[PDB]
């Protein structure tokens, strides 16, 4: 064809005109055939590529992508649009795609540090760039700069300096429009979206933001009392006072894409803010701690002083004060069970959890829900007048004894080894109980092929039961079977020690991260589960006296 | 008696296994002995990880 070869030397399925194909090659960075396209048909320079891949794409986007200047200066005198979307299947639907490169010449101009065409597209007398522009997802230019971030500090540095330079132009070219306030169609600011997808470097950059030059509502890290060896940091703290959109640890609690969710609480305003809120208010959880302890004492003395009889729901035997303490402890114990049960069903209907499909998230709530289910079947079964109530009351008892050690969450030694054993609940013993109950399955089948329960009681390892059956010769088949007991013995001790090689090597600082994460979530969840009234929601400042020695030049003006 | 013999049941050297055919043994020592496994690997874990702490 003369068109594609004419744009090679000198279609309708992809919207590729001879100018579009003429931009698809750069060829020493020139395009000299723009004037006949001006003769034939701003609709050509802003033309959309027809294909499903590049739906909405124009040549100006390649003019950014070719990193040239002749393109962007001669693809703009014919009326180049800026506010135009380019959402297709080269774009933001699926993973493994050039996801959100910006769909927008200001955005993709601002992604790869092309400050000459950001500044140049901010100075064209055709259509100045909408900084507040957005897409069908609500993701603006800030969400473009945050969703492009990665774990590499080179990309973090170029994005943070092109980002802070974009804030420098936004404070110079088009001020008085709060671009950070603008949210997505999900309805989250780039503070809330950056903390949502877990970009601690740019959310940190929001928290570390201080603007040299005029004027004050662009900084976030404030200093009011200057001193040499003593720094006084102030913060507006728009994080926890966001009672309208979300709390930050709700969209960190629950995104549930988290690449690095655990480490980010160590970062400063969440850390010291939820610490001072801890030793404000949250540390007085000891009342519910000892209250649940005395609760378990009450069910302990109800089920423990169970009178030996065949008639359930008996009257006071005998007529003394202690049996009034028994029945009183019974009406008190399901009286508190209704409070815990309404708390967890409110947690269900509000918190919307866990359902589908394969991998269970929190191993807490299977135990709370299973204990709740077996204890309401214990209650209704107690109304159904049987004897089978008591072993399930023992089940809710001992599983409640396991539920005492959920409340072991903080102080400085105990809470962080509670993150050690909590993490080893999250990692090691699940596979160990899988293969160990498989090997007890083959072992208990192997001894049979009373007898079953006595086979369960043969081996903790405490068997001396050795068979008097002189018919089935013992001698090879327990030689290699007891050799297989040696195989699973050193294989499961090997699985314990090598399991500690798996989880222990990595849990050094993640105990110091998951810990203050766990009590951080507990802070923002005692202000949730307890429903009622005012938490401290003032945003005037946060007084911190950092005693870091500075003997240089502050020179703050 | 029952208390002191319960102290002498477990260094770990118990073979006392109950002849009481009334109180069915079988789930409640299944998950109770599973809890003995929990405190066994949890306190051996507390020994080894305690040596991670102080050693």
């Amino acid at each position: 064809d003369r068109l594609f070869s004419v744009v090679s030397r000198g279609e309708g399925s992809t919207g590729k005109t001879c100018l579009m194909k003429a931009v698809l090659n750069l060829q020493d960075g020139v395009n000299a055939c723009i004037m006949p396209l001006l003769q034939i048909d701003k609709p050509l320079v802003n033309a959309q590529c027809t294909d499903e891949f590049y739906q909405g794409h124009s040549a100006l986007h390649i003019a950014i992508e070719k990193r040239s200047l002749q393109c962007v200066k001669l693809l703009v005198e014919n009326g180049a649009d800026v506010h135009l979307r380019a959402c297709g299947r080269f774009f933001q639907k699926h993973q493994g795609t050039c996801f959100y490169f910006g769909e927008l010449p200001l955005s993709l101009a601002a992604c790869t540090k092309q400050w000459d065409v950001v500044t140049y597209l901010l100075e064209n007398p055709h259509q100045p760039a909408s900084l507040e522009a957005t897409d069908s997802l609500g993701n603006t230019v800030l969400h473009a700069l945050v969703m492009i971030a990665d774990n590499s500090p080179e990309n973090s540095a170029l994005v943070i300096h092109m980002y802070d330079g974009l804030l420098q132009m936004g404070a110079r070219l088009c001020p008085t429009v709060q671009l950070e306030e603008i949210s997505n169609h999900q309805g989250l600011t780039p503070l809330k979206l950056a903390a949502k997808e877990g970009k601690i470097e740019i959310f940190r950059h929001i928290l570390q933001r201080e603007f040299s030059g005029p004027y004050q509502p662009l900084s976030r890290k404030f200093t009011e009392w200057c001193y040499g060896p003593v720094r006084v940091s102030l913060y507006d703290l728009s994080s926890v006072d966001s009672w309208e959109k979300n709390s930050v640890l709700e969209i960190i609690a629950f995104h549930c894409k988290s690449p690095n969710r655990h480490r980010m609480v160590v970062l400063e305003p969440l850390n010291k803010l939820l610490q001072e809120k801890w030793d404000r208010l949250v540390s007085r959880f000891f009342f519910n701690f000892a209250c649940y302890l005395v609760y378990m004492f009450i069910f302990t003395v109800v089920a423990y002083h169970q009178p030996s009889l065949d008639q359930p729901a008996i009257p006071s035997s005998k007529a003394t004060f202690g049996e009034s303490m028994l029945l009183l402890g019974h009406i008190l114990i399901l009286l508190g069970g209704i409070y815990l049960l309404l708390g967890q069903l409110w947690y269900f209907w509000r918190r919307r959890l866990f359902i589908w499909i394969s991998f269970m998230d929190s191993y807490f709530e299977i135990l709370f829900l299973l204990q709740a289910l077996l204890t309401v079947l214990s209650q209704v079964l107690r109304f159904m007048e049987t004897e089978w109530y008591l072993p399930l009351l023992v089940l809710s008892l001992v599983l409640g004894w396991l539920n005492l050690l959920y409340y072991t969450r903080g102080f400085q030694h105990t809470g962080i080894y509670s993150v050690m054993i909590q993490k080893v609940i999250l990692r090691d013993l699940l596979r160990f109980l899988l293969v160990y109950l498989v090997f007890l399955f083959g072992f208990a089948v192997a001894l049979v092929s009373d007898a079953s329960l006595e086979l369960f009681k043969f081996t903790i390892g405490m068997g001396e039961l050795a068979f008097q059956e002189q018919l089935r010769f013992r001698g090879v088949v327990l030689l290699l079977l007891l050799a297989y007991v040696l195989l699973t013995y050193v294989l499961l001790l090997n699985m314990l020690i090598a399991l500690m090689s798996e989880t222990v090597n990595h849990v050094a600082d993640n105990s110091w991260s998951i810990w203050k994460l766990q009590k951080a979530i507990s802070v923002l969840e005692m202000e949730n589960g307890y429903w009622w009234c005012r938490r401290k929601k003032h945003r005037e400042g946060r007084l911190l006296k950092v005693g870091t020695r500075g003997d240089g030049t502050p020179d703050e003006r």
